[PDB]
DNA sequence: GCTGATGCGCCGACGGATCC
DNA sequence: GGATCCGTCGGGCGCATCAGC
């Protein structure tokens, strides 16, 4: 069934205004998705925090419309030193972060571009490209060992400020968050392994799905459909993008959107307000 | 400099079998 | 014998490299 997202709640659960919209988007290539007028909806949506994954950019190649953009002007990219064309992420501020940091530990000598690190005053915000396990999951077990370490560099920041984690998570944590669940438990994305690794994640570091919390029950809601068979017009998808927010920060929440209608990728944008 | 072929990375449709 | 299961097949898009000119 297809899917219409509800409206923007702008107010916290003890009604505080929205002080803050990060939106977060795989753009499966910038530079495509600036010539798919990806820019154009960020200016329409105007969020404080862009983060964006699966660049497939090197620094030198950003296209100039990306400096022209006022309201986000510090910005901090990242891409693979050995695969260039694959990968890559991108963090835009509106405001300066405290500290900026690439990776989950040895990104120096690991130089993966798929993790930023951002402190603010209030919070630090990371944004990921998690490894996909690949077609046939030949790379699930990198998948797994990548996941235990992740989650360990997670809990070693949280242990601080309240964290923010958003992006391509590249897995379905549970049935309703795909539309086929039956036919894709030995898919890339639905493995019982990468459900598993979501799972401790949440428990471990600790953190929460802000979609589901919100919409607990709502089916249909999805991220990401293949640009095979026509999938997004029938809403064959899969929700592979997420905000993963500290349990102190829920009373700050107050909406986690999902923004189907936004043309550009394979997937689309997600949004989160919060009162802070 | 420029184009297009190839390589690499990253699952839903459907035909046949099974359930009762 | 309609619904469901399950395994096989055929397939959009972006970006890198390369041959050719
Ligand atoms: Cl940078
Ligand atoms: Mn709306
Ligand atoms: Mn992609
Ligand atoms: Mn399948
Ligand atoms: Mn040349
Ligand atoms: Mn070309
Ligand atoms: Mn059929």
């Amino acid at each position: 069934a297809l899917y219409e997202d509800p409206p923007d709640q702008k107010t916290s659960p003890s009604g505080k205004p929205a002080t803050l919209k990060i939106c977060s988007w795989n753009v499966d290539g910038l530079r495509a998705w600036i010539k798919k007028k990806g820019l154009d909806w960020v200016k329409e949506e105007a969020p404080d925090i862009l983060c964006l994954q699966e660049t497939k950019c090197s620094e030198n190649k950003l296209p100039a419309e990306l400096q022209e953009l006022p309201g986000l002007s510090h910005q901090y990219w990242s891409a693979p030193s050995d695969k260039e064309g694959y990968s890559g992420v991108g963090l835009l501020s509106r405001q300066c972060p405290l500290k900026v940091s690439y990776g989950i530990g040895d990104e120096e000598h690991d130089q993966e571009g798929r993790v930023i690190v951002a402190e603010f005053d209030s919070f630090v915000l990371v944004t990921a490209y998690v490894p996909n396990a690949g077609r046939g999951l030949v790379r699930l077990e990198y998948r797994q060992r990548w996941d235990e370490a992740f989650r360990k560099f997670l809990k070693g920041l949280a242990s601080r400020k309240p964290l923010v984690l958003c992006g391509d998570l590249n897995v379905a944590h549970e049935e309703i968050d795909l539309r086929n669940p039956k036919g894709n438990k030995k898919n890339a994305g639905f493995t019982p392994q990468e459900r598993q690794g979501f799972g401790e994640l949440l428990q471990a570091v600790p953190l929460a799905d802000s979609f589901r919390h919100l919409y607990p029950n709502t089916p249909y809601a999805y991220t990401f459909w293949t640009y095979m068979m026509n999938a997004r017009s029938k809403n064959v998808g899969w929700r592979l993008d997420y905000f993963l927010l500290s349990h102190s920060l829920l009373p700050a929440l107050c909406d986690s959107k999902i923004r189907s209608k936004a043309l550009g990728s394979d997937h689309c944008p997600i949004t989160l307000y919060l009162a802070l």
